């Protein structure tokens, strides 16, 4: 696998529906959908160690993890969580998250490198799956 690269979003499906499950009110959902269309992802992968920078026009976040080791990040709506990433196949990984405080929908994400060279990210809250597709810059 080589997830390493600079990725630009080409498609974003069901993101508003995900935010709605997560309690985000309608105007903020619409503005977040617009922000998501400018999403860029930078990945550096060394073996099972990942550095990931996700950004939009006015915001940027760095995610560092090693597969199989718990780390801390935030859910989509912005709540701190404990995350754990495992491989599901050669080029797909899945992250399960657990809220640090309180309760809420069950969230997770997946990252996949397809044969055709796309990066597919999925983000899930309960029953609702958002799918985002990227290509290399
Ligand atoms: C491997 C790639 C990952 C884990 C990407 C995660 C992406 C996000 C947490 C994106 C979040 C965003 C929002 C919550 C609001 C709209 C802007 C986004 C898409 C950057």
């Amino acid at each position: 696998p080589n997830f390493s690269g600079n990725w630009k979003i080409i498609r974003s499906e069901n993101f508003e529906e995900l935010l709605k499950v997560l309690g985000v009110n309608v105007m903020l959902r619409k503005i977040a959908v617009a922000a998501a269309s400018k999403q860029a992802v930078e990945i550096k992968q060394e073996g099972d160690t990942f550095y990931i920078k996700v950004s939009t026009t006015v915001y940027t976040t760095e995610i560092n993890f090693k597969v199989g080791e718990e780390f801390e990040e935030q859910t989509v709506d912005g709540r701190p969580c404990k995350s754990l990433v495992k491989w599901e196949s050669e080029n797909k990984m899945v992250c399960e998250q657990k809220l640090l405080k309180g309760e809420g929908p069950k969230t997770s994400w997946t990252k996949e490198l397809t044969n055709d060279g796309e990066l597919i990210l999925t983000m899930t809250a309960d029953d609702v799956v958002c799918t985002q597709v990227f290509v290399r810059e």
